[PDB]
């Protein structure tokens, strides 16, 4: 019922894929190679000229976070009420903010900007540790008592940063335990260990 | 006091859209202004979730992130589409607006002089998506999504307003967006807000560039 149109990398589809997998949803991967993308056709047909492109039945969507929020809304991963929904958005936007800085590093300034990025990393991750500390002692989810699309997005954020800066979660016990706990969920655990995830590079330029 | 409180710097910036939304919806709110000098003191910043503003107060609910505030008000005031599918289209529009706003932000604050020519050159291709969406929704005679206004409309409206200042006549190539701006700006409550000192006497950005 779901189709993900994206390049052969984890990137901005990693979180939504983990969500679909953990939620026991099946989906088709429409892999677009760089060569195919360079042909120009598909790009021209995309709303903002970019991927991922997402299909849910007759509904076609663009924008990674829109897909996340759509799945969150339709699959019930958006908090229990409006207050929690606001909290879920606050976390996701925060994740998006850091991901954008991560993307800038990876794609435009890896060699000269990595040292400074890693130096400031602790200060960028602390907010999430604080949020967990204020919710059920950090024993459940980033918001409320049920998983939300923000959890999958934050999880990915944390996974890629552990690769960029190994041990960056050492000073944050709640985040560390959070990563292990979510990664241990049966279906997600299976996904993370599968070739579909493992044999895909994190980004499109070979940097991580 | 008022249930709504906006904590931000004395600029329109990332609070312009949510303010238009509140004003157009007949809502009142408190403006708690933070001067750069106060911000430099460090206390407030240290207390903010992500170390930045805006900070929004709704009763005892304290929020951060401009788009979280927009979505929150959109949810609470019924400005998020008529159903789940429209809500998704509303998000798609806002995320697009957010993407352009970040580029606009990069130009204004980190590379105005050297990047303006290319930014303006590339502007048309960046605005086209919104004109397209408009053309696919009742000939663009109503809103960006569906037949009722959404929080995305206020965000897109602001985006268009500041780009007309950045590049006068940029909407000449987009009749639907042009009429759209004139139409929404004409809404009684919004029109009054846009002409008021509360809005007019605040600069668009915080570094004097526009």
């Amino acid at each position: 019922p779901y189709t993900v149109v994206y390049f052969p990398v984890r990137g901005r589809c990693a979180a939504l894929r983990m969500l679909l997998a953990d939620q026991g949803q099946s989906w088709k991967e429409e892999v677009v190679t760089v060569e195919t993308w360079q042909e120009g056709s598909l790009k021209a047909s995309c709303l903002y000229g970019q991927l991922p492109k997402f299909q849910d039945g007759d509904l076609t969507l663009y924008q990674s976070n829109t897909i996340l929020r759509h799945l969150g809304r339709t699959l019930g991963l958006y908090g229990k009420d409006q207050q929690e929904a606001a909290l879920v958005d606050m976390v996701n936007d925060g994740v998006e903010d850091l991901r954008c800085k991560y993307i800038s590093l990876i794609y435009t300034n890896y060699e000269a900007g990595k040292d400074d990025y890693v130096k400031a990393l602790p200060g960028q991750l602390k907010p999430f540790e604080t949020l967990l500390s204020q919710n059920q002692g950090g024993k459940t989810f980033i918001v409320g008592d049920q998983i939300s699309f923000a959890d999958y997005n934050l999880l990915d954020l944390l996974l890629i940063h552990e690769v960029l800066a190994p041990g960056c979660l050492d000073a944050f016990p709640l985040l560390s335990a959070y990563v292990g706990r979510l990664s241990a969920r049966p279906k997600l655990k299976a996904f993370l260990a599968s070739p579909e995830y493992v044999n895909l590079p994190i980004n499109g330029n070979g940097k991580q």
